[PDB]
């Protein structure tokens, strides 16, 4: 009993959404009204004391933060669909390349394109302009991020070794939406970053999500 | 050969030491002159191309970000010292408890009692003024999330389970830093986080930091 509690928009929520296409498994998105205070309100309280999105379930297994449930999702259903995990999980050295991957995206990359991604789509939704000072600051960091990645995918195939993984996956949400948007420039100017982020996107379970 | 770069007043830097005593590893702390704009160039740009503390060394494999860190040690060091992991570990549940718990830290506490512990250690170290607004309001949100652990700890001894795991490490740095400071009160009004942080402080590895 899969049910997805979230926004279809939400980077968050694609996520899981991507990582559940992945594990070729069935859900069903319950949507949350965002705008109508919804998530602030009982009884998703009770999914999610902190009201964001994304909240999942699992039969009777509850969970919430994104990263949280694809983590689940990986290994609960390790032996179905792809392997979002290391290829060999008793190599340590693999462990831990992927563990600072996924908290580097988390605390290095995830707020930048999420704030890019709001200044250039979500805020030209309501008719407001971008701040262009934000978006240029926004953009040297991201460039920053980038310049590492750069180096990563010159030796491995993926951030975290010569398969996908969920450090990968992380990424893609937020990376769909810069591709529309002139920020597309900084995946596009580097040849390692251009070719890895037209592998992680062209992926069906990501296709499914836009 | 266990090298950590970083400063010794880093919140970042003690949960790092912490798991280390956990493990009774013995380690050497290779001092990073943050003043002196060391971590913003070479060669720790090569330890950790961000530029921020700690960076860790286990003999060859080189590491960073303090709780891709932990984790490592966690594992790489799991028939030793205490267990810093769940009790049974052919258990999803406890597997997604503590994946969820590692994720709420990460995203709703430590942002919070840094900001609260800069606010009111750091500032007056250089006889500046904690801003009372944002101190006020930074507090609302803590209190929040202790009102989430609070309801944890009602059913469980720990964080995630019965049992001291990353999860609860994971906040003792900034929980030790927030005690010397008004902002004890949050953590002293609720009954089960009084009693639990009294319990994760009053550990020896806990005690060889401060």
């Amino acid at each position: 009993g899969i049910k997805v509690f979230g926004h279809p928009a939400s980077i968050a929520t694609r996520r899981v959404l991507i990582a559940l296409h992945e594990k070729n498994l069935d859900f069903e998105l319950v949507h949350v009204e965002l705008k109508d205070g919804e998530h602030k309100k009982e009884p998703f309280l009770s999914r999610n004391p902190f009201g964001q999105v994304p909240a999942f379930e699992d039969g009777d297994l509850k969970l919430f933060e994104s990263r949280a449930i694809t983590q689940y999702i990986a290994h609960r259903y390790e032996n179905q669909g792809t392997n979002l995990l290391q290829t060999d999980s008793k190599n340590i050295s693999q462990y831990a390349i992927m563990a600072i991957g996924m908290q580097v995206e988390d605390h290095q990359f995830d707020p930048v394109a999420s704030k890019l991604a709001f200044e250039q789509i979500f805020k030209s939704i309501y008719g407001l302009t971008t701040d262009e000072a934000v978006v240029a600051e926004e953009e040297a960091k991201l460039a920053k991020v980038l310049d590492v990645y750069e180096a990563r995918l010159k030796e491995f195939k993926y951030l975290a070794g010569e398969t996908f993984t969920l450090t990968d996956l992380h990424h893609i949400p937020a990376i769909q939406y810069l591709l529309g948007t002139p920020t597309k420039k900084l995946f596009t100017e580097r040849p390692r970053v251009n070719e890895w982020v037209a592998e992680i996107t062209k992926r069906p379970a990501s296709e499914k999500v836009q």
